[PDB]
This record gives structure tokens, sequence and C-alpha cells, in this order.
């Protein structure tokens, strides 16, 4: 393919890591959990006994993904169709979360979207379009999950996924950068703000996860783009109760892209060793 | 005043710091320019020979201000009413800025809106108006001005007034930080990519500038005392000023080491005394 | 006790996460293994199938860690006396670690000192004690086994264990804000200079780990436990984690973003204060 | 040559602040007789400072103190030091108070380096390294303290640092653990020492005038090395009362550069025009 040779070193491991049974009468709240990195997450979790429901635009993707995953792992998948930007489709979906599977212990909000462009082209609407998707819908979802979670006295782990460029900012996804920016700042907020409710919240920043990936390769150390089952396993890990003293924690899945990317002298890996002799 | 004793290590100065004239020539756009922290960048800018416009929502205030500072510097200020909120009527402000002042060489996103709430008592709209003021009304602003210079093939120094919080996150102030951190990312997005167009962008981040918080808030700032909104336009007219031409994608504190002070984990052993820490010893 | 109320929903889980044989042939080198965080992580490297060489100071202590971990496990553990401040001792360790075990496939670097202390009562020794234990231990640690990995085309995940006041520094604690600093830099690099020969670096930068006035700033209402942060570290450690490089992971509990917020002394403000406020 | 948009970021060279901004103030620069430090000895004497230098090469100090008072007509005065000795440093801040008075500014800038593979690096020259540069530091910085401390005096303290500190950077390795620890260093006593009036500071410089240089231009988004005038501007900006309320603050000094190198999609400004239209 076209991995680098220092992958033979760093090969993924796609099985489920935590045990059969851990997330075993727990529910989970999947936005954009029919496709792509939601669609994994939902698998394992359900693969290790949750009772998940996902939430997107698309009824036909959802259904189809739930019964996907549903008729593998035994463990019931709900669909209920909402676009995230509608506050109040929010409040009537989290109300339908909680009449169908009950009050959520896992929250993942995943949804999102991004286009890559020159930031002089973007309109004034495909500017609103993504915060208004990314960071307008992971905050209804948020507060009004919270809001339900509060008037029951229950608690429950959230997770966000973001992106590497979030913190750093980018060209050319300056949008997306912007609302995952704001997304990561709620988290660390209501961390901090909502531990007395029982409440956590911890953020993911992928890299480039497999689905002009050869340049991408030659700026991760580790050779070779990250896997969804792997990023699936560290989401379950933070969303399980083994990471119940994890809150507020931002953690990096880039194959060291990140590191790469931002060290002045990194670009000297280039340098061959007859060339270092030489001084 | 309130201050903290150790205050006098750490006294304000109040006079623009850069030479006379250093921005003659120069045009300078503010959003927020007619009150509070806008009003001061834009008193000192135009002190400093700039020919400032300011635009916010309310134009009595920014006439007002606008007759205020240049009956004081001779240099002229331009009022342009604009909600930032609506970007149609960003557009049609940034159109007036060309034909009454110029290109803009200076651009200050300051226009926000904010509350204190617990976030269960958010609602989506207060929600919407934060983000919306602060988030997508910087997002035109800047975007707009940007095609513009690049269709003029000039450049600019653009600067955002952001916040301590953006970066940490906070309770209770949860939309500001969320919609201002967007601005952070927004600015380090475009000094990356913009720099091929002669456009910069540099962050400062405040602390509290000049009723319990303040008190307690003293109490967590090492310098002893609040900013000052002189002191603040000093650090902004530096950034956006040709001295500052290779400063680019910075983020500055200006918070008298509040968040130094906040952030670390040992820091409240500050109320130990001498006599305990020779017991500890 | 001394928790607060809303740890309920926060309670530990004690037991090992990963599957039982998780670290089955494979080799772990721990710095401070003899103790509290090291012990911990190695006790959860053992029990799932690692064979693992503890180095510290005390040759007593680091035998009495490694029969209880080895009886209880039957997984081997080597003690090897170890001053991480003598790089001509880290480097005759090293050898002894591949003689008796094979290069490592994990290595943490977890071997500290502390002391709190206004910054103006420091004496150039005390700076130099802290400095030279944290930073320049795990830098010749780090050097030597990379080295002898870059010579024989072998990998590994490496792993240190800083603290949440390297990334933000703290008074009281400023050496070992430094040193710890200076070694989440190291790792950053190496992450990135390194993972062409196969390594790995991460770090995890704990909060308070089993006082009150603590608590109440700690969103989850309590200290975090050892096995809750051998959990952590096995698993970056664990080829579950071969694509998680360069990675800072607080554990904390929350307490830094509470720390580092403006706002969040507002906590104090009650539900009556804020229906009037408003 | 620079890049093409240069001519949109051209340098100003000389001093910014007012002609007698530091009078009556006193400045000790360690690494003050070259380079960056000889710089910023230069603009404070200029506005009226009378400044102490300190180094390994008592000749290199006494040409440039000679160079900087016969320009300036204020005093600058020679202590040679190696900041690795905490006797000698201990030593030189006695002499610093008795020739010319509790400093209101400190600047430490001394520093060594070299890019080298981190595996080609000796315990030696690791331990070189991270002596110099962080015990130096602390060694000037707390003795110092302790003397202001002791006079009931406050100053304002500013460590030369680098982008990669805060980063990582393979290649440069020790220097970018080593300056990360200044950086927390600073912060810490930024947090623990406002009772006593001093404030600490960092800038965090990218490439500056004086075969990787031509490479680094295209990363940089200025399009140009920054100048070591420039950088003095902004070192005696926040040395000044004028920056009295600013303590703690880490401010890059880069063109850019750090944003750039570390934005996940810099890179496509390598994309042309038509490419972006034919999407």
């Amino acid at each position: 393919s076209k991995d680098a040779p220092q992958s033979k070193f760093f090969q993924p491991v796609l099985k489920p890591m935590l045990p059969p049974d851990a997330f075993q009468g727990k529910v989970a709240f999947i936005t954009g959990g029919g496709t792509g990195l939601g669609k994994a997450m939902t698998t394992f979790l359900s693969t290790l006994g949750a009772q998940c429901v996902i939430a997107s635009r698309n009824i036909d993707v959802l259904k189809a993904t739930a019964e996907e995953i549903s008729s593998k792992t035994g463990n019931k998948v709900h669909a209920i169709r909402c676009d995230v930007r509608d506050p109040d489709m929010v409040h009537n979906t989290v109300l339908e979360l909680i009449k169908v599977a009950g009050h959520p212990d896992v929250v993942i909000n995943n949804a999102a979207g991004n286009f890559i462009s020159p930031s002089e082209r973007l309109t004034p609407n495909g500017w609103k379009t993504i915060t208004d998707i990314v960071l307008n819908g992971t905050a209804y979802v948020t507060l009004e999950i919270g809001k339900q979670l509060i008037k029951a006295q229950k608690g429950a782990a959230f997770l966000a996924i973001t992106t590497i460029y979030a913190e750093s900012g980018s060209g050319f996804v300056m949008p997306s950068s912007s609302a995952k920016s704001g997304v990561e700042a709620m988290n660390k907020s209501l961390a901090a703000e909502w531990g007395r409710y029982g409440m956590r919240f911890n953020i993911i920043q992928p890299g480039p996860i497999k689905t002009f990936e050869k340049e991408m390769i030659d700026r991760i150390p580790c050779g070779r783009l990250g896997t969804m089952e792997e990023l699936a396993n560290l989401a379950t890990f933070l969303c399980s109760d083994y990471a119940s003293w994890i809150n507020g924690a931002v953690i990096r899945f880039d194959g060291g892209e990140e590191v790469f990317l931002s060290g002045e002298f990194n670009s000297l890996k280039k340098v061959t060793k007859e060339e270092w002799d030489i001084i």
C-alpha cells in the first residue's frame, strides 16, 4: 500500500478492547451515528452491550445502519431523524431518546459538515451552514440532554469528536476549524461547570482516518492513516466507567501528525545519515 | 482603590506610547468602536494620526464618540451603523468604509455580547445571540474586508479581542467562551492562509478591565488590580502598527497574570504564612 | 469521607480493563516501579502478561515489590538498582534490561522527586536535585533505550508521567513544573523525530491521586486512584493505542479545566442567588 | 531573497518607544554581548537605561559595552558570568547591584544550541544545553528575585525561548526541553511572585536574520525572516512600564510560522486557482 516502512511497528488492532459486557445496561446517544466514525463508535458500543440511539438527517441511512448493527450484536439500535441545526427538533429528539431507550449514560457528538475551500471563496451562507451544524448543533444537543439529566438527577459521560486543526487553526478548513474550536471550549466549560451534576466531558482530536493521502502519510510519524476501529476503542474507553475520573481531557488521535507538523525543525527528517556525517 | 497592596509595583501608564503620527496616512476600522475598549482603541489610533471608521448598531452613540474623538485629535472619525450579525449590512458597511475613508490598513474586531448564566438556564435564542454576534459577525467582517483587499491588491493588519477563557473554557460564560474560541481559530487560520495576500492576524486575550466579582478577581490577579482601557489600547495600537509587521498569528494574554494564577494547581498556597512555611520545612 | 456529593456519579473501577493477555510476550521497563504509581502500572502490566523490569535507587523496596507482583501474577519482575541522575548507571541498567529480559516494548518514565516550597526559599542544590532526577534522568533513560532500539530496528511505546502543572506552571512546585514541562517537550519532540524508528511517545498529566480543599476544586468530587491511572497507562502502552503518538492526556477529574476557567468560582452561587440575579 | 508578499510586511528598525522611556532604569541582560542580546541592550541603552551585560567572554562583552555606550552616552557595564555556575551567578548579581543598582528589567537570553539527530546526542551534550538554558536562567532569576524581595523592589523579567519550546521539535530536542522548562518557570513565578512586584513574560521567536533559511521563508506567512531590531521593539515594550499589566504572557514573534506549520491543511497553499476552479 502507501504506508511507510515504520508502520510495521504500529500495526492497528481492530477488535474491541474492553470486556464483552462493559456497556451492559447502558444507553448511548450518537449524533451522526449512521455513517463513518459515528457508525464505528455505535458498532463497538452495541457490541459491548449498550442500547444505542443514533440521530442525523437521513432516516433511510440511520435505519439501515441500525438494522445492520443490531443484527450483528443482538442489542437494540434505535434511529431518530434529527437535524441538529434545529433546536426544536433536538428537544423532541431528546424526549424521544428518553422514551424509547431511557436517559443516556453516554453522549457522543459527532455530526459535522465540512468542505475544503480557500477562505476568500466562502460565502456567508456557507460559513453559517458549518457553524450552525457543528457548533450550534453540538450546543443544542448537549444543553438539551444536560437539562434533562439535571431534572432526572442522573449523570453521563459526553464525548465530542473535533480535529487537530480546531486547536491550531488551519487555512482552507477555516469554518470547520472555528466551529470545532468552539466545541472544544464548550466541553471544557461544561466539564468545569457540571461536575456537581455528574456529567463529564472529553474531546478526541483526530488526524486522518482511512475511509492525496500519500502526502498525508509523509507527515504522520506512525507511517499510516488511522482506523475507525482504533478510534472506537479510544472513544468507548473514554465513555466507559473505567474513565470515570477523566474529565476535561483533550486527546490527539493522529499518529503523531500534529507534533510533526508543529515542530519547527521536524522537516530535517529529510537529512540523510550521510549528510549528518558530513556535519 | 480596592486594589491589592502589590499594585504599587504595577501602576498603569495611560498615555499613548507610540510616536506622534505613527498612524499618519493609515485608515482603521473598529467594530464596537463607539464604546468601551473599542472607543479607547479608536481614541489612541486617532491621536496617533489614523483616519478611523467605527461601526456598531447605535448610530447616536457612534456619532457622539466620533465627534468627541475627532474634536480632540483633529483627525476624522466616521460612523457607520452596522449590525455585524447581518452579512448584507456588513457588505454595505465595508463598501461605505472604502468610499468615505479608503481601504483599511487596520481592522479591529471588537463587537461582542455576553451575559453570565448557569449553562442549564441558557435558551437556544441566548446561545444564538452570542455566537451570531461574536463568531459569525467577526467572520463576516473579516471575510468581506479580506475579499476587498485581495481585489485591491492591498494588505492590512487585523486584530481580534477575545478573552483568556476562550482557550481555557469557563463555566457560566460558556457561549462567549465557545464563540471567542472560534474567533481565535479563525484568526490563526487566516494568518496561515492569507500571508500571500499581505494580511496578518493577531489576538489579544484580556482579563478583567476597568459588584462583588471584581473584588474577588483582584485577589486572583498577580498584578493586584484590574487592567485599564488605555493600556489595552497601547498593546492594540502596537500590534496594529508597522513596528509589529512580523507579528502574525500571535495570541497575547493581557490579564495581569490572572490566567497563570488561576491555572496553576498549587497557586492557592499564596495564603500560607511565613510561620506555616517554617513548620512545613 | 472527604469526597464531595457528586462523586457518587463518578465511582472508580479498580479492575484491569484490558484483555488478560494484552501484554503477553511483551517486556516493560518502569522507572520508579517499586512504589506508588510506578508499582501500580507495573502490577497491571504484569497481570496482563508482561515481563517487567523495575528500576530505582532502593534495591530492597524494588525486590519486595518484584516478589509481591510476580508471586500474584506468575510473570517475572526483575529489579535493577539505578539512580537515573547518573548516565553511566542508566547505561549499565539498560544493558542489564536487555540481557535479563530483552529489548523493552514498553518504557515508562515515572521516577521523580518533589517538594513544596516558596521559590525564594529554593537553593541551587534543591533546584538541581529535582531537575536532574526528573528532566535529566528521563532524558538519559529515553536516549539510552532509544539508541538501543534504533540499532536493533525494534519499536516501542514510551509513556511519561508528568502533571497538569507542567503545562500551566505553578508557584510553590516551580522546579517540578519546569522539569516536567521539559519532559513534555522532550516527548513531543521524539514522537515526531523517532516515529520513523518505530517509537511513539505519550504523556499523562495527573491531578491528585490517593486534601478537602483540593477535592472542592475537582469536578468529579474525589481524588483519583492508582488503578484508574494504571488502566489509562496500560491502554496507552498497548497495541490498541498503536496510532496514539505525541498525545498529552489530562487524568485529573476535571481539576485543570476547573482551575483555569475565569468564572468557574461562580459554582458557589446558589439557585436562589441566580434567581435573584435574573 | 524574500517571498513575494514580503513587500506587505516590511520591517521598521527604529526604536518605537519614547526617547526617555527607560530613563533612570537599570537592565540586566544575559548574552547581552552578541546577537539578540546585543540588539535588546542597544535599544534599552538608546532609550535611557543603564545596562549590565553578562556572559562568558569578557572581551566580547567589553567590546559591545563600549560600542553601545559610545553611541548612546549611557553606561553599559560588563560582568563575566557562566550562568551554569550558581555561585558565579550569585556573585554577578551582587556586582550588578553594586555597580548599577537593583535591575528594573531582567532579560534571560543566554543559550546554547546545536542541531542534531537526537540519537547522536551524548549525555554530556544533553546536560550542557539543559545546564546553560534551564539551570542558568533559574539561577539568574532566583538570585535576582531573592535580592529584589530583600529590597522590597519589583521588576519586569523577560525570557527569550522559541516557538518549538511549546510544540516540541525533533533535531533541537534538548533546546526544546530546556526552553519549555524556562516557560514553565516563568509562568510559575508570574503566579507566585505578584506579591513581590515581579512580572514575567516570554517571547517565542521564529527565525531571525543572522540552506534551511530559504525553505523556512516558504513556511513563513510574512515571507521573510525576522529582524533583531523588531524583536528589540517587542522586548523593550514588554519590559517597559507601558506593559505593567502584562504578566505570564507568551508571545510568538515568528511571522506566522507556527500557525502555518501547525495547521493540517496549510500545505494546500500550493493548489492553483485553476485547480480550485475545477472543484
